[PDB]
This record gives C-alpha cells, sequence and structure tokens, in this order.
C-alpha cells in the first residue's frame, strides 16, 4: 500500500512504462500511518511493478519506532510486490545507534531491516 | 493501438489504482501506429479500467490531413483508452470541414473518427 507524488511524467502504452521527475513514493501499514518516504531525481516504473530509482535516491523512516532511520545512495531498485529493496552502489545507513558505509545493499521495508554486503565501515570502529 | 500520456504533475493511490494529472496531454495512434489525435485538459483522474476522465477546457485537436472532424471542444469529457470511444455531458462543439456544429452531450470514437452531437443543435451552415 503506497502513494507516488512526482512533478512530470510520461506514458507509454507500447512498451507499460512510465518516466516519473523528482517522484516523492510514501508507503502506509496497515493502520494507514505513514511509515517510509522514498524520493528521487528521476524514476522509472515497469509493467511488473519494480521501481528503478535514479540520482540521489533518500529513503526516510516517518515513523519513531524503527531502528533505521535514513538510507541514502545514488540508484535504487524497489519491488513494489514483495517489498524488497536493493541497490548496487555505494551506500549509507543511518541507525538509530550507528552510521554505515559499504557497497551494495539488500533489504525490505515491511520486516525494516537492511543489510550491506561489501567493504563494510561503521561510524563506532 | 497506442497512446502516450503527458502531465506536470501526478498523484497515484494504490488503493484504488486511481491517479490524477494536472495539464495533461494525450496522444492517440492509429492502426498503423500515426498519432492521430491529441487531447488536452485541466485535470484528469486515471481508472484502472482504463476510463479516463478529463476536467476543463477540454480540448480534442487532429493530427493529421485525412480527417473531417478536426477539433472538439467541451467543458468535461470521458475517453476510453483501449476501445477510444468519446462522451461528454456537457456543452460541446464539434468543427469539421464541412461546418462547425455546437449542442448539448456528444458520443463519438477516435479510431473512426465519427463523431455525434445528441440535442440542441446550432450548426455553421
Amino acid at each position: 500500500s503506497y502513494r507516488l507524488i512526482a512533478q512530470h511524467v510520461e506514458y507509454y502504452s507500447d512498451q507499460a512504462v512510465s518516466w516519473f521527475t523528482q517522484p516523492v513514493l510514501t508507503t502506509f501499514d496497515k493502520d494507514k500511518i505513514p511509515t517510509w518516504s522514498v524520493k528521487a531525481d528521476k524514476a522509472k516504473l515497469t509493467n511488473d511493478r519494480m521501481l528503478y530509482l535514479y540520482g540521489h535516491v533518500e529513503v526516510n523512516a516517518l515513523v519513531p519506532d524503527s531502528q533505521l532511520r535514513r538510507i541514502t545512495t545514488d540508484n535504487a531498485q524497489i519491488n513494489l510486490v514483495t517489498q524488497d529493496v536493493t541497490s548496487e552502489d555505494l551506500v549509507t545507513l543511518y541507525r538509530t545507534t550507528f552510521n554505515s558505509s559499504g557497497l551494495k545493499m539488500r533489504g525490505n521495508l515491511r520486516s525494516k531491516n537492511a543489510e550491506l554486503i561489501e567493504k563494510v565501515r561503521t561510524s563506532y570502529e
């Protein structure tokens, strides 16, 4: 369950693809409270419900009861069905207890977890 | 039959599969992938059934020379993006190579380039 606001959009029938300028996604839970806020410079949405996010990707927790507060990266990928989140770029995770840097990232918006794959550096080391 | 959809602002709600457009411009294509019609309005709503409701200064323009119907003008209109059937329940104006007409209500199809007024007809003839 989500809401998608963008300035500008282009839809092409034969490709079933939507191009968004300055998208701002907002995800809602079961009681319908805003939980996550995803934004980027440009986004591409395919018919199988993949959302490709491009340039200055920023994920923000909108609920106080989540240990993971912010994800920042250059490019990201969201599957709107399984709520999964991946990235192939350099990623920064902001949690309440520490911050992380590393290459590659795999997480989920429902389970509120996020992992880094390679070259992990943490702000408490 | 292909269509292209361009807008300056967009709001999507996944719970109803509706989306609101600001300043939309719709291009429709014929059998041969040739842009045939251009549709502009102030605001539009797109349902999951692929019905598009247009509100405010609706204007359908012809993009090809071989067409008797040149322009439609009405306050609000409804288009089916699959069948290309077109309706209005407001005051409508039809511009043709033959003559121009005004009337109340309208019923047409953009693929076959047909358009009829229903009541209160006033022609250029």
